[PDB]
Order: C-alpha cells, then structure tokens, then sequence
C-alpha cells in the first residue's frame, strides 16, 4: 500500500566534519525509528544541485557541490499510517532528541519536517546490476513478463528530480489530474525510473524541534544530554497544514542528463508540453527543482509499496 | 502613516560579478519604480549572516559573507496602498522585467515577493552623524525635545535582525498583542534603532515571476528583450497569502554585538522573557533570526511613516 | 513516419565560453521550436573529430578535440511537414533571431540549414542501460521479442558517422538503391546502433540568415534585440536545392573504434566491399565523414519515426 | 554436495614485497592441494577493512588498506571430506611446509587453520558480466528460469562480509534456527549475491603449524629446506573444537555499499530486525563482521556445491 513520508528536512555546512557526522549519527538514527512496526524504510538525500532551466537559474547547475558552502538534506521516512512517525518521535525522544542534537555545530537552518501523503506512485523496487538476472528469471517463471521493472540501482547510483509546488487553493483538482497525466506520459523518456506525488497533510512539531516557550528555552539551553518537554508540541500534524497547498512532484532518472532531458520532455514534446501546461496554470510557486543524490536508503519501502 | 511592504527575495551567487551588476541594475529598478506616485521609498538588504541562538545553529555566525557560496538579498519596496505595487509593476513592465532578466546569470533562486501589512512600526528617520547636532537644535527650537530619536546611519552603517516567525491558525491575536509587549519593552536594550511588525497579505505573483503556462514559457525561452505577458498572473495577491499565518518581525541595532545582546534581552532578562514566551507558545515555526545589511536604501520611506 | 530533418551547421570558437553559451542559449532555442505543434523532436551533435581513412586524411583523427581551434556543430531538428520548419521560424521569429544572435561573438561560420527528406531509416527508440530489462519484458508480453532493439544510448553515450556524398546527375537512383543495400548488409557489424539515408531537398533561407539587401544589412546592423524582416528571405526552400544532389548518409554506433571498423566493414568485407562499389561508382563528392557526439536530444523524435 | 572448509588464517605486513610473494607462492599452494582427488577449489580472501557498526568500531571503516600496517589472509580450500585436507597436507607436506616457509619474512601472526561445516548454503556459481547472456539462455532452454542466478562476479569483483559469532552454549539450535530464517528474508537486499554458515568443527594442528616439542623447534630452527615432522601433531581436528560453539556467517555483496546497507537490514526493517534478534540473544561474541575481497578463486567449488 502507499505509505506516508515525513521529509526531515536541513541545510549545514559543506565540509568534511558534516559528512563524517552523516556517517556516525544518521545509521544511529535510521535504527531508533526502526523500533517501531510502522516504519517500512527511509531515502536519505543530499542536494547536489539545482535545475538552472537554461538560464533561468543562471547561477545554478546540476552540480553545485564543489563550490556551495552548505549542504541540504532530506530525509524521507516511510510510515505505514502517518500517526507511527509521531509516536516513534515520542516513545524514542531521548535518542532521537540527543542523536539530532549532535549535529548542532554544523547546523545553518532547520531541522523542518512536513508530512506528505502521497497521491500518485509508479516507483519499482530497488536492484543491483547484479540482481537483474534473476529478477529476469522470476518474473518470466510466473508468467509476469510486464512486471519486470527497469534498473533502478541502490545507494548513490541514481538520481532524483525534486520538484516543489504550491497550488492555487481551488485549483487543487486540476493539479493533481493534470500532474498525473504528465507522469504517465513521462514515463516514455530514457532513464526515467519512477515518480511519485507527494501531497503536504501537515508539519510534525517535534520533528521540527518546534515547541511552545518550555521546549524553546530547553533546546536553547541543552547541554546535549537532555531532552525537552515532547509534550510542549503546541500544535499538531494537521494544524501546521499549509495553504496554498504544497505538493512534491519525485522523479528517479538514470543519471543527470537523463534527468534534464527527461524533465525537459514537458517542454519539448508539444503533445506532453499542452497536458503539463494544464498543471503551470494552477502554480503559486514553482515548479523549482532541486537535484538530488539518494546516498543512504532502506530500500524495503518500496517492497511494501508495490505489495 | 504606514505604507505597505513588498519584499523581493533572492538568492545569487556570492561573487564579485554580482555586486557588479548590484551597482549597475540597482539604481534602475529603484528609478523605474519611483515613476508610481504610491512609491515612498526602499530599503535593500544584504544577508550577511545568520544569530545561531548559542549553538543551535551552530554551523553559523553573524557574519558568513567571507565563507558563502551565496548572497541573499531582501529588498523592502514601501507602497501607499500595495494595489500600487501591483500597478506600477503592470505599468512599468517592458522596464523592470528586462532589468530583473539581466540577473540571470547569477541566479539560484527566486525572485519571490510576498506583500505585506505592518502592524506595528517604532522606525526613526535615518540621520548621519553630521545631522544630529541640527536635529537637536530645531527640535528644542520647537519645543519638542522627545521628538529627538536615536542616531540610525542610513546606508550599510546598522545592521538588522530580520525574524521570521509563523503563527497557529488561532494565536495570531495572541502573537500580534505579544510581540507587541515585548517590543515595546525591547527598545531599552542599548543600541536599539526600531522594530516594526510586518503580516504577511499575501504574494505578488508578477513580482515573483509566478505565470500561467504562457508567461512560464515566455520567462524560460527570454533572449532578454522580450517581457512575457503581464496578464498572464494566474493570481490575486491575497489568494497566495499562507496559512499558517506569516510574520517578520524586524528590528534593527547599532552593530551586531548589540543586535546580539539587544534580542537576547528576550532570554537574559526575566521580566522580557516572561512576556516573551508568550509569543513562543504561539508558534508553528521560528523564530529564524537573518541578519541584515541595509546598503541601499531610500530613507524618505521613513518620513511617509512618520509625517 | 519519417519526419523530415532540418540540419543547422556553424563552426564556432572552440573555447569554454562556447560551451557556456551552448548550456544558456540551447535549452531555450529547442523550447521555442517546440511550440510548433509540427515539432516532433531533435538530436543536436558536435563534431569530434574526421574518419581519416588509414592516412587519406593523415592530419586528421576520430577525435580531435583537444587540439582543434573550433568546433562544429550540427543541429537535426525533426519535422512532420518541412513547411512546419519554415513556419516556425516566422511565427517565432522573434525569439530565435535574438537567440541565435547572441552566439554571435562565438561564430566563425554559418549558420547554414539545409532541409532533408529521409528515404530510408532503421534507427531504434533511445535507451538507458537501466530501460532494457523493462523492453524486453514488454516486447515479450507483447509476443514480439524481434522488436527488441539494440540498446542506444542518449545523451552523449554513443557516436555517429556523417557521410558526406554528391552524387553525379542521372546516378541518384542507383545511389540510393546501392546504399540502402550497403545499409542492409551493414547492420551485421558489432556495435551498429542504426542508420538513416537523408536526401537534400533544399534549404532554410531563414534559418541560414540568408536574406535579401534589406536583411543582410539588418543582420549586419543588429544591436541584438531588433530582428530583420523575416520577408525579406529572396529564395523558397526547393529554389535552393543542389545539383549534384547531396545526401547525408548518417550511421551510429557503440563507440568510435566499432565506427572505425564497423564503417570499416564497407571496405574489408569482400561480400559488401562488392554491393558499396556501385555507390563509388556514383560520386562526384564523398564520403567524407564527420565523427559526431550527439549530446543535447528529443529522443521522441524516434518515436514519431518507428510509430 | 555441501563441502566441508578449511579457512587458513593470518597477519602480514602490509607492502608490496608481501603481495609480490602472494603472487609467487599463492599459486604453487594451490596447484599442490589441487593433487588431493578430494580438493574442489578455494576462494582466497584479503580482508580490506572492517563494518563499523555506526560508530561502534568509529576507528574502523569499510576499506583501510591505504592506512593499515598489515593485510589479513583468509584462505578458504574446499574438501569433499574434511579428512581429505588433514591427508593432503600429510602427503604433500615437503612441497606445502616449504612454500608456506617462504612467508615467514612477512609474517606476523598466524597461520591458524579451523575446519568448518557448512550446516547452510545459498551459494550460487560464480559468472562474469560476459557470461549471462548464455546462462539465460541455457536456463531458458532447460525450461527452467527460476535457476537463473545473480550475476556473482569472480576474481575481486564483489565484497564479501565476514561475520565472526559464538553462541553460548546450549544455544546453538536457537541460533542456527534464527540466523537460517535470518538468511531467507536477507535474500531480498538489493546485491546480495549469496550466504552461507560455517559451523566450527575442529582445527588443523598441521595447517596451523601447531606441532609438539619436537616440530616446534624444528619450525623455529627450519632454514627453509627442512620439514618439521608431520607426525608430530599432537591433537587431532575435533580436539581442538571450541566450546563456545564459533560460526561464520558469510554473505556476498554486490559492492561496499550494498554490503553495509544490506546487512543494515537486520537492523532498519522491522520484521527481519525481530528474527535476527533471536540470533543476537545467543551470541557470546560478535557479531563482528570483517570486510573481505575474494582476489584468487577456483569458481568450481561452488559447481560442486550445487552439483
Ligand atoms: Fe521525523
Ligand atoms: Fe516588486
Ligand atoms: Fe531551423
Ligand atoms: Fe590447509
């Protein structure tokens, strides 16, 4: 079935340090919120870049890396009901809470975390290249030839399309018809490996290290080892929900000129060009895409996904 | 009385190039917006860097303008009514369009023009160091010695804090009589220069280059010289305006010690920090603290204000 | 069906500030050729380098990249009816012409755009290593495991043979029946991605910047933002047509050592050294071939071709 | 038929004189077990570092080989019968005592040689990426495409993790209960090219050059050319077994990366994290899991292995 995805979301500085603490604190993290039988599997993403659109852009490129000062992250948690994220956060606050809390030295802005449901998957599993070979095999022994899906490899070696909209309120409808018929028709370009749509229900506050007056000075104050009040949470998921409505339109391609390209197809195909007009009419913002390496995943959410 | 306030927002690349093009296009936009007899001024702004709260954003310092990638800017365009932001950009569109477009090249991100109404405004008169002893003078002159404010340089020589805040659907009546409070007891801090309060109406979509299919086609295959169709905003300015509900709260200070100090005063004394922590329990996001460098500036907006 | 090809040829500087211009200016020409509903996609090439034939040309090589001062390119544009081609560049006249005209600083010849008429095709749908295990489940499920194609790689992962060739008056029919043998016999060779046979059926006027006395002097006298007059062209597309007829005769392949002896194969195999004799025999001018990247595509326009 | 392994086990310093003998002397063992009609091939293994475990071990990481002062040596040989080896190396000890002898200069610790069952295995042969397209359609073929294997890729093409545990005893059907069911559902990571456990049944006194009195000096006084008598062994295979029961838990990966997230699945999903906790419940010691890459290989044990 589809599951929820809480985006925890941050900017820190572009240096080693950073990475190194990617690589003690996240695995740490990624096995605390899998304490709790919600939780079906994360993507983690770095930015590496920008969509420049030509010129549009005209500072960007697709690979921003060895030159920004920061880095963005983003990471996806998949959760069965969107409720499981709020109780893990909850019944594991003083790991979670104390793990998160060492990153604050490299830390620029966030930690933010909206929670999405999502409306629209045409996402395969994961495989290695060694993997195809049986995949092959199998599929073919049950008589399920269309199921075998493309390549679409682990850790690092694909690349994601982020693209952020916010919606016209009253032309929710249109967009998200519209948006789906572009994916469908999207499908075609070379490397394409997947697209969902993700649709904001609302922020998780303590996700976000957001509190009321208590939980703020607690935070402030923390000496690293002792967590705020979880219960100074003054609002929940749904309250914090934004208008205009926010959407994240996630597509997976081969690599980043497959990316362009392919993006680039809803503009340079006449015939998808006039369906993805129907969604541009309906923009407050957008679309900005961010590009994405997904380096640190539990690739298992798509298992449950596509059962 | 008090004008409204559009802010352009953007994100370039931190080079001298762009500074460059800062000295040349500038002038020109601030020029073609003066042709509106509902323009009262602006105020261009610099991110310099960002408060990191101690270390909760660890990874920054006040001034990060050596060590980025990036520059931010925020460039304040104070209106009569904000219908005359809104014209004058229809009006003046050939202009304005083609002088924003040769920004291109150093762009990341943006622009993005939110529109907003200020709630609360305590801003002096800018002076230079050389005016104060005639300001002295012709006040005593008119017997109105508590009409003399602070000394508030105009033109790089303060600095701001720009404090972003979003507000639970239902608490904004309890933000706006809290903030009001704390600032009102914040201008004792050494070094305050004025705060004012500013409440999001809603989001310029021309100003923010936000089209229907048309005008986003136009934008991306622009040779340069050739302005999309103005008509083609999809959007009322109010129809984009975000809930949960937007503030800035914006404070400006002698130097960024004082700043420092100046806003910590909501923490380090008691008594602030009581009627403080009432805007705290209020929130969905913030406080998020950017600091600020006023450089350009058309410091008669503060007259309108003040008659 | 078979589209038919509009080819934009120049030779430019072959310097960074090139390739820049490539990435800015590009993307945008290919969206506005893209509002032609006529459009059906494109596939633009450098040239890398000169097949030297064992030492016929011994000054040259497959790639020559890194020693050579400028760099050709040559831009395929596909087209239902030619006339779409024509009626494109007046109904967007405006954007093309200042496009196209700030490459300016960088030109050194061109551009030239001669229309073509395909007569024969064999050129597969593009795909990424990661698309062929989908294909193949598809055509199987489909019944159809002969409609598997060789994996084509896009966007700069494979090369191409353009072959030059005039052929003398009176000799067009055997040429073409002789090549089309040639091609037959050709797609044995390891490595063969495809080839297609393109007959000149006169040239773009327009798209060559090719006016009268009135245009000529317009182009000479352009600050860059004022067009010449698209009625001023003194020549219709067929007017322009050459005898000695041309033709393209355009072959991909894996790599450029499967092109060397792949093409190769025409000249050491002494079944098909027999059958390419007849197109010798027809020659005023050829072959003469171009070793090409095909780096900026539509691949769809292979899609419109196999549909 | 499951084989029964002998893993010869050692320390050396890490330069090229060391690796330089691997590729002299290596081969001559080799070609010396190879006499015994019980032999059925080897993989030989250089460990390149160790699985961190987070921070766990945050000295270690998953290749030191630049930054380490020794190289481990894991010599798997691979026996119809376990006696086989301890016979081989009897009949054969003039030609294996002074090949081994030859090490000496680099040695550091070692060698030490336990013998092994293997009490599960999901091994599949070893194929090159040349290779598939035959064995696909040699399964096909036979109607049987669910024997279609991973591509496992011989000769330091893949990783292999090196899981070292001992179960308290008494707990020893709990654990291989447990670590099978584990293996089952660790199948469907992506990469994952196969496992197997090993049970400790013994060690080889002869193959760890553990001799009585009298051999112990003959090896330490050996000038290269005289063989410590083989007789002098002191204890026989089974005597030397430990209580606590040792396994290897042994699991090929497509890469590094595979490897670290795929057995990261034991711990990040939440239903295989609840079977492999009946594992972690019996465990004296471990796991402690070694990095290793496969560099020499005689591929047809696994032929024998799934006849
Ligand atoms: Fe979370
Ligand atoms: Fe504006
Ligand atoms: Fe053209
Ligand atoms: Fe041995």
């Amino acid at each position: 079935p589809k599951p929820y995805v809480a985006i925890n979301m941050a900017e820190l500085k572009n240096e080693p340090k950073t990475f190194e603490m990617f690589a003690s604190v996240g695995p740490k993290v990624c096995m605390v919120t899998a304490r709790h039988p919600g939780f079906v599997g994360f993507q983690n993403h770095i930015q590496i870049g920008i969509l420049p659109f030509g010129n549009r852009y005209g500072g960007a490129k697709m690979d921003m890396t060895k030159e920004s000062s920061t880095v963005r992250v983003l990471q996806y948690t998949f959760w069965k009901d969107w409720k499981d994220h709020e109780e893990m956060h909850r019944q594991n606050w003083s790991y979670l809470f104390r793990l998160c809390g060492s990153c604050a030295s490299q830390m620029i802005w966030g930690p933010w975390e909206p929670i999405y449901e999502i409306i629209y998957a045409n996402m395969p599993i994961n495989t290695e290249m060694t993997d195809f070979t049986a995949v092959v095999g199998k599929k073919f022994a049950e008589g399920k030839p269309l199921d075998i899906p493309v390549i679409s490899q682990p850790y690092g070696k694909r690349v994601v399309a982020f693209a952020e909209h916010s919606v016209i309120p009253g032309k929710e409808k249109q967009f998200e018809d519209a948006i789906v018929r572009t994916l469908e028709m999207l499908k075609k370009a070379p490397g394409f490996l997947g697209a969902m749509v993700l649709k904001e229900i609302g922020v998780s506050g303590i996700g976000s290290m957001q509190f009321g007056a208590k939980g703020f000075h607690q935070v402030l104050e923390n000496p690293g080892s002792l967590e705020p009040d979880p219960n100074n949470v003054m609002y929940s998921v749904p309250e914090a929900k934004n208008t205009p409505q926010q959407y994240i339109v996630h597509v997976e391609w081969a690599n980043t000129d497959a990316l362009m390209f392919g993006m680039g197809r809803v503009l340079l195909y006449p015939e998808l060009r006039q369906v993805h007009d129907e969604v541009l009419d309906t923009l407050v913002y957008g679309p900005y895409i961010r590009i994405l390496n997904p380096m640190m995943e539990g690739t298992f959410w798509r298992e449950y996904l596509n059962e």
